[PDB]
């Protein structure tokens, strides 16, 4: 633990970009690339200004994939040679995205990185991910990455201590002396969980879910992290410390290949906890993606609660959980293809809805102004501005929060929220790997039609019910903290009725359609969703011509 910084000399690459989520490519990429990593993990830290870097922590761990613990090595080698003072890292490597926020904000650490590639599939053949935090916890903004970005294309050499090796098993502080350096480089391991069941403990009334959840009358739960990053989180906050049975930790070992299936928590990649749900046995089941920011929620025989419902029904019962008990209120959210069920909940309880362009960023700005509580996106996305991502497990515990409050089974709950709000029917269908061309043809005629003075107060027959076109536009936000204006950010059919279909293509082109079809009456609110939602899916594909443009005569998946 005494070591020597080297200088290696390296060839650049050109596309190492770091988005909005991170560095993304095949495992192999990374294995068969010289210095791939080792380049991209210097160009992050060159961004710190070496004044500033001995008295800098940064937060580092990931979602247990292959090739992490290698990466994580990587990182503590160049962050020694280039003067980081400290690293602080999940033990075994292991952190869930949520716990590197959580622990970056409460340590005041200058950022983090983050080891995942989210639900994409890992293991020797799967997909590996750098991603960049910054100091306010949440994912490091396009300003940075593009200095990142910049800095990978032009660099020649990276500075590493090559004989350094971190422990990564063990608690505590492990130092390192760099020869010809006068300060001491500081590893701190730490539990994986500890700092976020902290967290959580604050946060919610662990003494009423211990008691929900313990005992012969207790709420039976199955929750299911997809053999990923929560699987610990689950077992020592749910079963170890709220005493739910060890049984309800369901595929909470993590796996460097998430079990070799994909760890994305909908119907059919969490079909097991489906099929599980479906025998009545249970009151509540859960699953979570691979690096543990999204969730899906059932009830009793598998009943769907709808991400769009779920982040309303929240709202609608937000001061169930202590946290908002003591903060307030400050604001709610949605991205703009979310279902408006969160706005009826917000319109009625006089509080201010943001809708916000598809992104993490316009959540964290809002966050950041104090005026943002909770957040929902209809891919299985629900936070609050507890941290700066979106936090599975914590809606899971809302949801049990609610539960507990509420004394009602979770089908209950939803058909006593749609007869006081309405419902919102959400669908959408993905149409993957579309030609270009015909996608991009499809949307540019879409929105020529729409922008046509005439095409507001359009009707549309169904069967029965006529649509009445209200507004219709590219949706805009300019955003009232950083001033910048989004455009071109989704085709929206704007009804009326309270429904809306919304056209995007995914950021071969994917074609993102989402149906949100507003019902009041007591004899509707209760039917089947695809048949409710055929009447809007119809008028859809007719008005863009999807089928005719395309090719497809079905969409890849229905979410
Ligand atoms: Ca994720």
């Amino acid at each position: 633990n005494m070591v020597k910084i080297v200088t290696v000399k390296t060839q650049a690459y050109q596309d190492q970009k770091p988005g909005t989520s991170g560095l993304r490519k095949r495992v192999k990429v990374f294995q068969s690339s010289a210095n791939y990593a080792e380049n991209f993990i210097q160009s992050i830290i060159s961004t710190v200004e070496p004044a500033q870097r001995q008295e800098a922590t940064l937060v580092v761990g990931g979602d247990g994939r292959f090739y992490m613990k290698e990466a994580i090595q990587l990182i503590a080698r160049i962050a020694a040679a280039n003067g980081i003072g400290r690293l602080v890292i999940g033990q075994n490597g292991i952190l869930s995205t949520p716990a590197v926020s959580c622990i970056i904000r409460k340590i005041k650490a200058i950022g983090g990185i983050i080891l995942t590639a989210s639900h994409n599939p890992g293991g020797p053949n799967g997909d590996f991910g750098i991603k960049f935090n910054i100091s306010n916890g949440g994912p490091a903004p396009e300003a940075i990455t593009d200095k990142i970005f910049q800095i990978s294309k032009t660099i020649e050499e990276y500075a590493v201590c090559p004989d350094l090796k971190v422990d990564l098993g063990v608690l505590g502080k492990q130092q390192f002396d760099l020869e010809n350096k006068f300060k001491p480089f500081t590893v701190e391991i730490v539990d994986s969980v500890e700092a976020y069941a902290t967290m959580l403990r604050s946060i919610f009334d662990f003494s009423a879910l211990k008691e929900l959840l313990s005992g012969p009358n207790r709420l039976k739960i199955r929750i299911d992290a997809m053999h990923g990053v929560v699987g610990p989180y689950v077992k020592k906050i749910l079963c170890e410390e709220l005493g739910a049975p060890a049984n309800s930790a369901v595929n909470c070992v993590p796996l460097e290949d998430f079990g070799g299936h994909h760890p994305y928590p909908n119907l059919t990649y969490a079909a097991d906890l489906v099929e599980t749900m479906k025998s009545g046995e249970h009151d509540f089941g859960a699953a979570f993606d691979g690096d543990g920011d999204r969730n899906m929620i059932l009830g009793k025989h598998g009943f769907f609660v709808n991400p769009s419902d779920s982040v309303a029904v929240i709202a609608a019962n937000i001061f169930s959980i202590p946290y908002f008990q003591q903060t307030g209120v400050r604001g709610f959210a949605r991205s703009m293809p979310t279902s408006g069920a969160l706005d009826r909940v917000a319109s009625a309880t006089k509080i201010a809805l943001y809708e916000t362009p598809t992104g993490w960023k316009f959540f964290g700005n809002l966050m950041d102004a104090s005026k943002l509580s909770l957040c929902g996106e209809e891919s299985f996305g629900t936070g609050s501005d507890h941290i700066r991502e979106k936090d599975g497990l914590w809606a899971v515990l809302a949801w049990l929060s609610i539960l507990a409050t509420r004394k009602q089974s979770v089908e209950d709950i939803l058909k006593d929220h749609w007869q006081k709000y309405g419902r919102n029917f959400f669908t959408r269908y993905d149409y993957e790997e579309v030609e270009a061309e015909g996608a991009n043809k499809m949307m540019k005629d879409l929105e020529a039609l729409m922008f046509d003075r005439s095409f507001v107060g359009k009707q549309f027959s169904a069967n029965d019910k006529v649509y009445t076109v209200e507004k219709a536009d590219n949706f805009e936000y300019s955003d009232p903290v950083d001033g910048s204006i989004s455009r071109n950010q989704g085709l929206r059919l704007i009804f009326t009725d309270g429904s809306r279909i919304v056209f995007r293509l995914s950021g071969g082109a994917t074609i993102r359609l989402y149906i949100d079809s507003y019902e009041k009456d007591v004899a509707k609110i209760n039917q089947d969703p695809q048949v409710m939602l055929a009447p809007l899916i119809s008028i859809a594909l007719k008005v863009s011509q999807l089928q005719e443009r395309t090719g497809r005569t079905a969409p890849t998946v229905i979410t």
